């Protein structure tokens, strides 16, 4: 369970191919580093489980199945690459952010960029499998490389985003260009709503 | 209040039957054992209250009402069963599962088992009361014997699961077979959403 | 925060009218008092701050605004009334109820009591402003006079509760009858979910 509000980023240091997937070592500076062997982390919007930590979390390793490699943008991660981090949410009477599973529903490539109001707002357009189009509502939410964002408009086969760079500098969004590929988690809320309707007949 | 993230398991040592229902003695190794008389614990997804503890919880007793016997799989617990444990969350508890009440909604029988990728994923199908079908969204969450899980697909009156072996070995799931009954808690989120719609129309 | 798990109760000893509201003196013996000038406390589900303490904690005073008098059942408190107490959580407090702000949303009148299965379950029905109906989901949570409880069934007018006598003896619920006024804190979760929905409209 996550809010899709990225705490910080980390640098991929190391990658071991193995007979059942890829083995990532990552470095970062957490606020109040609490990492425990086992606890969950949304790496670019993708929940991964901690198999080791090397400095009460300052470094930590996780392991991605061949499947998580085909499901997500993880296939393309290179040593050194900056990555979005969010630990599972804590109990708090102040609930903020969105409802984020950290379960990638497929991927999307950047089609267009634009800088309206002279670099106050960045206008991305992103390709989506049309099976997802149903879950992607204008003025609705979505979680892109683990960054919770509001869809501005959606078409079949694409949708539009706008960002304040008060997100772009504090995340991996800095290095979004060309088509450089994004993990998409559609709004769970939508999935649940849809299910309540189906079950009425 | 729980996150459906199993801390450890414990061995049922002993079973009484009394004016306060059948009486379970359990042994386990907690990290930082904090057990107080009256604290809550989700025993295979079922909140139970501590009536006694030794060595601050290394062993502890609780009592299940004849009602919680009718509500849950507790009738089928045998001495020496390993069972799934989770203490109520702390303010410093990563909510690595989702929102879990520890209030069993219903039970479910395993219909099918299957070992894809040579036994690297176990593929369960599980029967549910159709009252619940509407709360069980594909790619949505659910709490099975207190284990927070993502539903893979759902039908009216059944749903599909897949387990990474790390989950199977770390929980009671290893011993899930045809004759197993499972405690089912549907996502609170769904129940709340449903209520906002009923009253918003 | 709080978890809507009542530690103990106290007896109102004294009530001073003041230029600001009513001034309550309360007594109790609770385990390991670290009660400090300033700490927060949910008095029948209502966060109040301690302005004084006597005899190493045994007694403590707090002050309720005319607003908290109109908002809550505090208007009805008489000298010698038993009151539900819960200290704000520490990092080592187990959250045995749910997520509780201690910020009263409304009050509710008891309509019906009933003692089914020979007095082993008490069946309360409670009137709520229909403003709240949408937050009150069957099999959902709620905080009634600071007691965390699961709603059994809910209508737009009313909702149903069921209680163990163990709860009634250990809280102020003993003194719930037809026409008792109760402090209602609806589940935050619902309020937050409602916000995710409204943003998609």
């Amino acid at each position: 369970m996550f809010t899709g509000l990225v705490e910080t980023t980390g640098k991929i240091l190391e990658i071991q191919e193995t007979n059942e997937g890829r083995g990532f070592l990552v470095e970062t500076k957490w606020v109040q580093p609490d990492l425990k062997l086992g606890d969950s982390i949304s790496v670019n919007g993708c929940c991964q489980t901690v198999t080791e930590f090397t400095n009460e979390g300052s470094r930590f390793r996780f392991y991605a199945s061949f499947k998580t490699l085909e499901l997500t943008n993880f296939k393309f991660l290179k040593v050194g690459e900056e990555v979005n981090l969010e630990r599972s949410a804590l109990p708090t009477t102040r609930l903020g952010g969105h409802l984020v599973s950290g379960h990638v529903d497929g991927t999307g490539k950047i089609l267009s960029k634009e800088e309206r109001e002279g670099g106050a707002v960045i206008c991305y357009t992103v390709q989506n499998d049309p099976s997802l189009s149903r879950y992607i509502a204008p003025r609705g939410s979505i979680t892109v490389d683990g960054i919770s964002l509001t869809v501005v408009d959606s078409r079949p086969k694409e949708f539009d985003l706008v960002l304040i760079p008060e997100t772009l500098k504090k995340t991996n969004a800095k290095s979004w260009n060309s088509d450089t590929i994004l993990n998409l988690e559609i709004d769970l809320v939508a999935r649940y709503l849809e299910q309540l309707l189906k079950s009425k007949e």
